[PDB]
């Protein structure tokens, strides 16, 4: 039979809290693992997300001086790399976020402001999320153009700690491309395909998502460019991905979905999409083979 899936945007209230691994439950190797103040701070963010309901304004947070310094460090270094690494759509939208959502090295943008910007541009919106959801639940948000977004900041001891998303990753990696209509349609269609899909199908869609939205490369005017959010918020891997040291294959959902998604290391392979439109077309053909 078909599993429950959300039928309208407010139904994400019933699956956005189905958190498998809560935001304050740190990994043993997390830089903040022995930091009680940071643990308390993470519980604060997790509770904001748990208490959030669709329709609410996303709670605005006063970030600490330390958190803002962490963001600034990350922001300054990445912005040196974006002109020579990021895809044209990313570079087109990033200055709009500086102008309208307060992206600055001494200011962390609020999720509510970014959500309002996205709603106007592509109809995307943000939902704060306490922690990790099943791939079924996470992808289901995209069906309604909702992106489940972490609100906390990485621990200050390691401004380059990358295996878990934080709000730096969300704001610098994901948001500029959600502001692009062709990328928003691509993303939404991943979510639509997942709704009520088999567990097998959901997993394959999640892997395709990983190797496009999170670690995708594209070809523009004959050059390799980056559009994956995980690359766009990782200083070292952003550089690695466009070096001669990286293994690169064409995006092809039936092949790409066999690839293991790595967590604590650079990816072993990156997949190059021809355009967001072509990636979208390829996903359309693939989803017909795994769902109906
Ligand atoms: C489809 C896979 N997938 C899933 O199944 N469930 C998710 O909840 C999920 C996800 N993917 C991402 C987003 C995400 C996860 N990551 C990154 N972005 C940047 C690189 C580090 C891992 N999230 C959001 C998330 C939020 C807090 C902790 C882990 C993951
Ligand atoms: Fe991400």
């Amino acid at each position: 039979s078909v599993p429950w899936f959300p039928k309208k945007i407010s139904d994400l209230d019933h699956c956005a809290n189905r958190v498998l691994m809560y935001g304050s439950e740190l990994d043993a190797d997390h830089p903040g693992f022995k930091d009680n103040v940071y643990r308390k701070r993470r519980k604060y963010f997790a509770d904001l997300a748990m208490n959030y309901k669709h329709g609410d304004p996303i709670p605005k947070v006063e970030f600490t001086e330390e958190e803002i310094k962490t963001w600034g460090t990350v922001f300054q270094e990445l912005n040196k790399l974006y002109p020579t690494h990021a895809c044209r759509e990313y570079l087109k939208n990033l200055p709009l976020l500086s102008k309208y959502c307060g992206y600055r090295e001494d200011n962390i943008p609020q999720l509510e402001d970014v959500s309002n910007f996205l709603k106007e541009r592509t109809g995307f919106s943000i939902r704060p999320v306490a922690g990790y959801l099943s791939p079924r639940d996470f992808l289901s948000g995209l069906a309604f153009r909702v992106f489940h977004c972490t609100q906390y900041v990485r621990h200050s001891s390691d401004p380059f700690y990358t295996p878990e998303p934080d709000t730096c990753h969300e704001l610098l990696g994901h948001v500029p491309l959600l502001a692009e209509p062709s990328f928003a349609q691509f993303s939404q269609e991943i979510g639509l395909a997942s709704l009520g899909a088999s567990e097998e199908a959901v997993q394959k869609l999640a892997t395709c998502y990983f190797f496009t939205v999170e670690f995708g490369l594209c070809k523009q005017d004959g050059q390799l460019r980056v559009f994956g959010a995980g690359l766009l918020s990782s200083i070292s891997e952003l550089k690695h991905a466009l070096s001669g040291h990286a293994k690169v294959k064409p995006f092809d959902p039936k092949i790409t979905c066999k690839q293991e998604c790595l967590i604590t290391t650079f990816q072993d392979v990156y997949f190059v999409s021809e355009s967001f439109e072509d990636a979208k077309e390829k996903m359309r053909e693939f989803t017909k083979t795994i769902k109906r």
